[PDB]
């Protein structure tokens, strides 16, 4: 249908624009849609973009408003004091401010549907909330409405929530437009989605993006496909991948690199209220924190990730246990059988489950997929599903039989409840992934596994050496392979931190010279250098000019292939803030050939200082553009949990950064 009101190019300069005589007598019926294209690159802390109010004395709480915060949050209020209704619906991190030095035109679509008693908000094509109420309040049915306002709400004759920004286009309809119709509305998005709600993964949430440019020109991405909201393990999380063959313009439908089937792949709207938001899937196995590298010699793509058994994460993982038994120099995965209080079993050669107490092989084997067989016959478990139908999280059997895996809750034989690292390989550059295999322990039998640094591995330019950074208490633990990931050795580098999340990413400054940039607990990004291809490592130094929070955030880093200002260049990606995970920047550093020092010469603001930016992935696209896939929200904030479609992709050129 045609709009009932359409207006454009309104400047919001801390002075409301009254549209009462154009709109108010045009509003009719109980369902309305607002379509608004607007910019706000210097917003006030809290500002109303659009308002319908009773502006009369004594009715200050009789209004409808579409508001935003300088955090990037969008929301609505629908209030009527007589009816006793005060709805507030909102979602953090819903907006863009700036891209490539220019204000972003956001496209907002708000549907107020009286038939379904539901209020739905879309920003930039993404549904940010959809709220069903038992008592519907039509937006123009508020008692005594007499003002329609842009850039404020008129309360008792005065301008409240004054806005700074502009509305290039605003339209209103006396209909609740359908989701199909919404999807036809043109967008001017500065970003794309690689992974997204409703795709092949059926995860409603994503975190921990990676990117890597392959020799074919294909660009590969991996990610945590997180099902139980945005929580770290314990949860249900799979590792998903997607690739682009056109310099990031389009991306393949995601597939899994690593997955468990003990719990169903469920698209769940995780509760965000203060009572229920900490609900965590507690009986599922999971993967977490992936990293990718390409091997020159074999042409294989290699992907590593942490593996967590059922119910396990960092918080409850058995410390002082690798989950392996050393027997004359060899490591064998330990197993506990149901009924036993101790781990009496190991997985020997050819998957033979061996009883250590009686020194006899059993009639059980573990196959390549870590599944339990008895006399060659595949054993099964019943899959679980999750729901909030009863008012709290429930995890229950769903009738479906799946192969019994030693990482599962219901398995007859169980692994040590601790963290592991696994690797998978692709021989077709991410079109399919081989079954993963656990990595052996590197710091001994009674030391739990190290934690993989998400992002990229390092493939040294002038050799066959592959390196994945990991971290543990007191050190970075580099995993080095010279034979296409068939065998790994460790290289330990002490850091002056106990129990820190020292997420580390590497660049090769010149042949065999590696600089590692890493997250710390000091509010500063740290670095160390190896001048012997990762064999030995320097003491720790810190970068000035970039701020992080006390808890820190992952930093991504690349060595750019082209000279900038006649010098070799390194690019870092990180939030630059001492307050939160916001103020994302790409920082361009020029290497001094005299001493390998770096002049951090250019700081490119991804978006506003106040808009969210957490974990990130950067890669040089084959055409020398920069691809950035990043968490566009504060992934630490307990106020910004369980947001959909916040991991976003952008394309930048060097001239944008400098």
């Amino acid at each position: 249908i045609s709009p009932i009101f359409q207006g454009g190019s309104y400047q919001l300069n801390n002075k409301s624009i009254d549209i009462s005589s154009l709109l108010l007598d045009k509003l009719s019926g109980e369902s309305q849609t607002v379509v608004m294209k607007f910019k706000a690159d210097k917003p006030n802390s809290l500002q109303a973009l659009f308002g319908l109010s009773n502006s009369k004395a004594g009715f200050k709480n009789n209004y409808f408003s579409i508001f935003m915060r300088d955090s990037g949050e969008i929301g609505v209020e629908i209030r009527d004091a007589q009816k006793g209704i005060n709805y507030l619906f909102s979602r953090p991190a819903s907006l863009w401010g700036k891209h490539k030095g220019q204000a972003v035109e956001n496209t907002l679509v708000f549907v107020s549907d009286s038939k379904d008693k539901t209020y739905t908000m879309y920003v930039n094509g993404i549904e940010v909330f959809s709220e069903t109420v038992d008592t519907f309040l039509p937006i123009s049915n508020i008692n005594g409405i007499d003002k329609a306002t842009l850039g404020a709400v008129n309360r008792e004759g005065k301008e409240h929530y004054l806005a700074k920004g502009s509305i290039d286009e605003i339209s209103l309809f006396n209909k609740a437009i359908s989701d199909q119709e919404v999807s036809t509305i043109p967008l001017s998005n500065p970003f794309q989605l690689i992974f997204q709600s409703g795709d092949s993964t059926q995860a409603n949430y994503f975190r921990i993006p990676t990117l890597y440019t392959l020799s074919s020109g294909r660009v590969l991405s991996s990610i945590d496909a997180r099902y139980g909201g945005t929580h770290d393990s314990k949860s249900k999380i799979n590792i998903a991948t997607s690739y682009s063959d056109d310099n990031g313009k389009t991306w393949s439908e995601p597939i899994f690199a690593m997955k468990f089937n003990d719990y169903e792949e469920q698209l769940v709207y995780w509760p965000r209220d203060n009572k229920l938001k900490n609900s965590q899937i507690s009986g599922s196995a999971s993967f977490i924190d992936s990293s990718i590298v390409e091997d020159k010699k074999s042409g294989k793509t290699i992907l590593l990730a942490d593996v967590m058994p059922a119910g396990i994460g960092n918080n409850n993982a058995n410390k002082a246990d690798s989950g392996f038994k050393e027997i004359n120099g060899h490591y064998y995965l330990k197993l506990k059988k149901n009924g036993d209080n101790d781990f009496r079993y190991t997985v020997r050669e050819n998957g033979v489950v061996y009883n250590e107490t009686t020194n006899k092989p059993t009639n059980y084997t573990i196959n390549d997929k870590y599944e339990v067989l008895e006399g060659g016959k595949s054993l099964t478990v019943e899959q679980y599903s999750v729901d909030f139908d009863s008012g709290s999280l429930r995890e229950r059997h769903n009738g479906k039989q799946v192969p019994m895996n030693v990482f599962y809750k219901d398995s007859l034989f169980k692994v040590t409840p601790t963290n592991y690292i696994a690797m998978t390989t692709s021989q077709n550059r991410g079109e399919s992934w081989e079954q993963f295999k656990l990595l052996p322990p590197f710091l001994g039998e009674k030391h739990n596994g190290t934690y993989l640094c998400p992002g990229q591995g390092l493939a040294l330019k002038s050799s066959n050496r592959l390196i994945f950074a990991t971290y543990t208490s007191g050190e970075l633990t580099y995993l080095i392979s010279d034979d296409s990931g068939q065998t790994w050795k460790k290289s330990s580098a002490s850091i002056p931190f106990k129990n820190a999340t020292a997420e580390a990413q590497m660049v090769e400054l010149r042949d065999g010279v590696i600089r590692t940039f890493f997250r710390t607990t000091t509010g500063k990004i740290a670095y160390m250098t190896s001048r012997d291809s990762g064999e030995t490592w320097s003491k720790v130094s810190y970068i000035d000019g970039i701020q992080q929070t006390s808890y820190g955030t992952q930093v991504s880093a690349i060595k750019y292939s082209q000279l900038i200002d006649g010098k070799e260049a390194v690019i870092l990606s990180t939030p630059n803030s001492r307050s939160g995970r916001k103020g994302g920047q790409l920082v361009v550093g020029l290497v001094n050939k005299e001493d390998d020092s770096i002049d951090w010469k250019y700081h490119y603001d991804i978006d506003l200082p106040s808009y969210g930016y957490a974990y990130s992935a950067i890669t040089e696209l084959p055409n020398h553009h920069i691809g950035v896939l990043f968490e566009k929200y504060d992934s630490w904030s307990r106020n910004e949990l369980h947001l959909s479609n916040v991991v976003q992709y952008i394309d930048l050129e060097i001239n944008d950064l400098t």
